[PDB]
């Protein structure tokens, strides 16, 4: 049934960030204070979650998209979208 | 099989809302440090998600409710819950 | 079908806590800056949301956790995690 979102949000403009799983797709829109933009993350999820934080005026994006039993982490840090070392068990 | 939450908090006391999506609705339930109580919040949708930001004391909130493959984003900025400009494409 | 997950996190470390439902079971796995490890937080559920806040350094967490049309809020507040006082209506 429906589309999946998450969402973060930082700073005072705010920037947000919105993920949506779509027939096994994450994609990604996004708002700096002027109006909404198609994001640049784009990988296989039947569901997703995020959670954003600041080190200063530094944003950092954690991404975890879930497929069957299997969630894989992706982190941004300033200098695109990567693999991050989540796993689910030992 | 269940209802799917979602859920933010703000400030030290803290303020708690949990959106929840049952059977096509979405409503919400809020803390302020006192008790649980009924939020203004009610709008269709099958799947929630939510966050907020504080500009000084006053929150801000944003609520994305899904219905198939439409997602509408509800914004509270102190003055009721509006629709916001969000667009999937 | 896929797990459903749900996230937060703290200070500038960061911490992470990601929390995994599957299969009828909440599990969280953990982030401290060192590497993943599994949490203690195992509790019954199809459905999970998160929010998390600061008092100074330390951290309070809640988890809403759902199966069918009852969530149960479930609190870290530093000494292990308890039932909270949400209810639905």
């Amino acid at each position: 049934s429906s589309v999946q979102t998450a969402a973060t949000s930082w700073g005072t403009v705010p920037s947000i960030r919105v993920y949506t799983a779509n027939n096994g797709k994450i994609t990604e829109r996004c708002w700096d204070g002027k109006g909404w933009y198609t994001g640049a993350f784009n990988e296989p999820g039947d569901n997703v979650s995020v959670t954003s934080w600041l080190v200063g005026s530094a944003i950092h994006i954690r991404v975890y998209a879930s497929t069957g039993t299997t969630t894989t982490e992706w982190c941004w840090d300033g200098n695109g979208w990567t693999k991050g070392a989540y796993t689910a068990t030992n």
